C-alpha cells in the first residue's frame, strides 16, 4: 500500500509509486528521476501513463522496456497541463534526467515535489522566484548538522590533479572509477579529459550513458576497453581483490591502479580537509574515497528552505524512525523561528 507521503491531494497524482500495484484513485504516475528505489516496480508492462523528463523517458523505453505508448516526456521550465493541472518540472541538480515538480492545484494550493535534490542559490532564480508554495515534499536525506561535505568543484579539481600527477609519475598507470547507478559523471569524465584518453566501459553502461543526452559524448566513451587508461567498473569490484583481477586481465599493458569510490557523506568527513584525503594502498593498487554528493548538505537545505518559505514541510526520506522524525521536525521549527515565517 501507498504512503501518504507519495500521494498529491486534490489530484490524480502519485510520485515515485511503483512498487504498490494499481493505486487506487490514480491516473498519472509520476517518477522523478532513474534511481532504483524510485522506479521500483515498474517494467515492460506497465500500462498506466508515466510522466518524467525526456531523459528519464529514453531510460524507460531503452532499460526497462517500457512501452512507448504510455511514455509522457515533458520538457523543462514550461508550463504543462496533465490531467486538468498545471505542472512545471524543474532541473533538480541530482542525476541526469532529474526533477522537482510544482503542482497548481484546483483550489489554489501550490505543492513542491523536490524528488531527490542538492539544494543551490541558482534555483531562488528559477520559476520558484514567482509565487509562494503552501506544501513542500522535500529531500531530507542529511537533514542534520553533522553532514558537511566540499563543493562538487573542489571534488573534482582533487580528482583532476591526483590522477594527472599520478599517470605522469608513471604512464603504466590504469585509472578506474567505481558506478553503479546513473549520476556522477563529471568524476570520471574530468578524469579522462584531464589524460586524453576516452572512458572505457561494458555494453550495458554504455548503452545507459547514451540514453542522458550528453553534449559530444561519442567523443568521450568507449567499449574498447583496449584503447582506453580510464576504466568504469561496478562499485562492487573497486576493492583489493577485484582491482587485482582486473589488472591481471589487462595483458600486461598496466603496473599500477588508481581507483576512484565517489561516495556521499562518510564519517571521515567530520575530521578531515579534501586537500588532506589519503587512499588505502596494497602493493601497486590505491583506492581512494571522494565525498561527490548529489543531495542537499544540511547548510544548503536550510538556505533553500528559509528563502522558499514553505507553509508545511512532508519530509520523504528518513521516514521510518521516531527519532529522525522528531530530529527533522525540530530542525523545521528552529528555522521558521530564526527567518521569522
Ligand atoms: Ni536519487
Amino acid at each position: 500500500t501507498c504512503p501518504f507521503y507519495k500521494k498529491i491531494p486534490g489530484t490524480g497524482f502519485t510520485v515515485d509509486a511503483f512498487q504498490y500495484g494499481v493505486v487506487e484513485g490514480c491516473t498519472a504516475y509520476f517518477l522523478t528521476h532513474f534511481h532504483s528505489d524510485h522506479y521500483a516496480g515498474l517494467s515492460k508492462h506497465f500500462t498506466f501513463p508515466v510522466y518524467c523528463s525526456e531523459i528519464t523517458g529514453n531510460l524507460l523505453k531503452n532499460k526497462l522496456h517500457v512501452q512507448e505508448q504510455y511514455i509522457h516526456p515533458l520538457p523543462l521550465d514550461t508550463e504543462c497541463i496533465v490531467n486538468g493541472v498545471k505542472v512545471v518540472l524543474l532541473d533538480a541538480n541530482h542525476c541526469p534526467g532529474a526533477v522537482m515538480i510544482l503542482f497548481y492545484l484546483p483550489n489554489g494550493t501550490v505543492i513542491l515535489h523536490t524528488g531527490d535534490f542538492r539544494a543551490d542559490p541558482s534555483m531562488e532564480r528559477s520559476l520558484l522566484a514567482d509565487q509562494k508554495v503552501h506544501m513542500l515534499y522535500l529531500d531530507t536525506t542529511y537533514c542534520s548538522p553533522e553532514y558537511t561535505f566540499p563543493s562538487q568543484q573542489e571534488v573534482i579539481r582533487f580528482a583532476i590533479n591526483t590522477a594527472f600527477e599520478a599517470v605522469t609519475l608513471n604512464p603504466h598507470a590504469l585509472v578506474v572509477c567505481g558506478t553503479y547507478s546513473i549520476g556522477k559523471e563529471k568524476v570520471f569524465l574530468a578524469i579522462a579529459d584531464v589524460l586524453g584518453s576516452k572512458v572505457g566501459m561494458s555494453q550495458e553502461k554504455y548503452k545507459t550513458l547514451q540514453c542522458l543526452n550528453i553534449p559530444e559524448i561519442n567523443s568521450l566513451i568507449t567499449t574498447d576497453m583496449c584503447s582506453s587508461l580510464v576504466h568504469l567498473l561496478p562499485m562492487m569490484q573497486i576493492n583489493f581483490k577485484g582491482l587485482q583481477s582486473h589488472l591481471k586481465k589487462c595483458g600486461g599493458k598496466y603496473n599500477q591502479i588508481l581507483a576512484f569510490r565517489p561516495t556521499g557523506w562518510t564519517h571521515s568527513n567530520k575530521f578531515t580537509r579534501i586537500a588532506d584525503v589519503i587512499p588505502q594502498t596494497k602493493g601497486n593498487i590505491s583506492i581512494y574515497g571522494i565525498p561527490y554528493s548529489e543531495h542537499s548538505s544540511y547548510l544548503e537545505m536550510k538556505r533553500f528552505v528559509q528563502w522558499l518559505k514553505p507553509q508545511k514541510i512532508i519530509p520523504t526520506v528518513n521516514v521510518g524512525t521516531w527519532k529522525s522524525r522528531s530530529t527533522m521536525e525540530k530542525y523545521f521549527r528552529e528555522w521558521k523561528l530564526e527567518a521569522g515565517y
